[PDB]
């Protein structure tokens, strides 16, 4: 058993764009998603199939770019900060679980640099 994936639809929430949320989807997510190091982050960590028996012991808030993509596409987030918080969680999870020398960590770090390059140019 893996946790259910995070919720991605918010049925009773009305649709509202913001400049920031449009930027997060069309610029930030789009750039990260197509990067060559995206693939370990494109879907929830399957701790069963990946054989990480301690993964949910260590990680209390699973998060991934597949979930973030869908939340953005579904206008799940009320604001840009919620979305940014999910990216931060995703990277945090990687850095607190994996060993510092691991390729997955260096991949995360490459992605996070890009995320931050782009979040620095965020609109308001
Ligand atoms: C320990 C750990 C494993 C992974 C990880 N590896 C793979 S390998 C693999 C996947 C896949 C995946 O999700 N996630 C999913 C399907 N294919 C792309 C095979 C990701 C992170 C962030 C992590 O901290």
């Amino acid at each position: 058993m893996n946790p259910p994936p995070p919720e991605t639809s918010n049925p009773n929430k009305p649709k509202r764009q913001t400049n920031q949320l449009q930027y997060l989807l069309r610029v930030v997510l789009k750039t990260l998603w197509k990067h060559q190091f995206a693939w370990p982050f494109q879907q929830p960590v399957d701790a069963v199939k990946l054989n990480l028996p301690d993964y949910y012991k260590i990680i209390k808030t699973p998060m991934d770019m597949g979930t973030i993509k869908k939340r953005l596409e579904n206008n799940y987030y009320w604001n840009a900060q919620e979305c940014i918080q999910d990216f931060n969680t995703m990277f945090t999870n990687c850095y607190i679980y994996n060993k510092p020398g691991d390729d997955i960590v260096l991949m995360a770090e490459a992605l996070e640099k890009l995320f931050l390059q782009k979040i620095n140019e965020l609109p308001t």
